[PDB]
């Protein structure tokens, strides 16, 4: 099932090995911050560095990830966008010797064209249901139907409503989905995350705030 | 009410924004609506199923705007004639200059369209719920086929305002070859409520 987890004021879906390092490496991205992992380092502004596709890889499938790990960082794959397609069917692949699957495997195997359309219906059905799991699933739907940046970034936006802020203001920065149009709307998303975050962490907090 | 804030309201099972004297309405009266809805008020037959007469209208502005509202009322309907397009805004209008000898106003009193889309869009990302009914009533507002007015009117059921989302689809005509089966899983989110406190109204809109 698709859940929503926490770490210390930190509220995620998509980012729970991310949110972990924060937690366990604190003191070292508020004080020592060119010694900590470049993806943490560049999200909570502590570097300005950009993290490669690998150091993305390796905090979403740290080695020993279970299947439940390994699903919910597939959904992350499938966010990220084409880039990380042939990590999603690699890892899809390897489920299957088990008898797992990931329940968007259609994406993968041709004609996606034609299974986005399918897609879009569910994926608008999934919304209107009352759980946060399908309300989940709705907007990775439409995150993956996205063509153009600002169609991401408004529906990745609809994460902030199921106070999935975080996961919205990570996307962003690894996407690279601010710019003139959208900055104005990624502030709120980070000052709403930020809200949270002074309450647990405010040093961390600080750092993202300024640097 | 007699405040200025956009405020969520609940009558036995049915939770409402946009229409709570009809909810209301159909609170008290579930049994005329059952058993002479004739004579019961149209706009209630006509949602509840009741009926197959649509309402004028005259009948939608009364249970919008009945003898007595306070301004908290009419601010609250106003949103509501917003929502149900150009036949409105004349009341609208008149409701609005009613307002400003008491020196309120309505808060929406191209160019705009766009400077509103902008506001609507910030609007959904602050945590309240008065803050999200006004970025639904924005991007409904600035929609421009009923397809796309229906996606965003949808939104309402992230509220729980499924009944809103269902009385606008009723009285817009939104239900179509396209949109069938949304339309039926925010009737049954609806039904679902009612089942547990006004079965008979869960009838009626099953059956007639
Ligand atoms: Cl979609």
């Amino acid at each position: 099932k698709r859940e929503i987890v926490e770490f210390l004021g930190i509220r995620t879906y998509f980012f729970p090995n991310l949110a972990l390092y924060a937690v366990n490496n604190d003191e070292l991205l508020v004080s020592d911050p060119n010694k900590a992992n470049s993806f943490a380092a560049y999200v909570f502004g502590a570097s300005d560095k950009k993290p490669s596709v690998d150091d993305i890889v390796q905090m979403l499938f740290p080695s020993g990830s279970d299947s439940g790990t390994i699903l919910t960082s597939m959904d992350t794959l499938l966010a990220l966008g084409p880039d990380f397609l042939t990590e999603f069917k690699k890892r899809n692949q390897d489920l299957a010797r088990f008898n797992l699957t990931h329940d968007l495997s259609i994406l993968a195997q041709g004609d996606e064209d034609a299974a986005k359309k399918k897609l879009n219906l569910m994926g608008r059905k999934a919304k209107l249901q009352k759980t946060e799991a399908a309300k989940i699933l709705a907007i990775l739907i439409k995150t993956i139907n996205s063509e153009e940046n600002y169609e991401k970034f408004t529906e990745l936006s609809e994460l902030c409503g199921l106070d999935l802020d975080f996961d919205a203001y990570v996307f962003t920065k690894i996407l690279g989905l601010e710019d003139e149009d959208t900055a104005d709307e990624v502030e709120v998303i980070r000052d709403n995350f930020l809200n949270r975050l002074d309450q647990t962490k405010p040093k961390l907090a600080d750092i993202m705030r300024n640097g």
